[PDB]
């Protein structure tokens, strides 16, 4: 969806946002992607 972070889930239970920033896995929600 957005250029930053990779959208990385599954219904297994993951909420990944990986993104090249310093390498940042967001498991929480940014404010950059809703």
């Amino acid at each position: 969806a957005v250029s930053e972070w990779t959208e990385y889930k599954t219904a297994d239970g993951k909420t990944l946002y990986y993104n090249n920033r310093t390498l940042e896995s967001t498991w929480e929600k940014p404010q950059e992607l809703k």
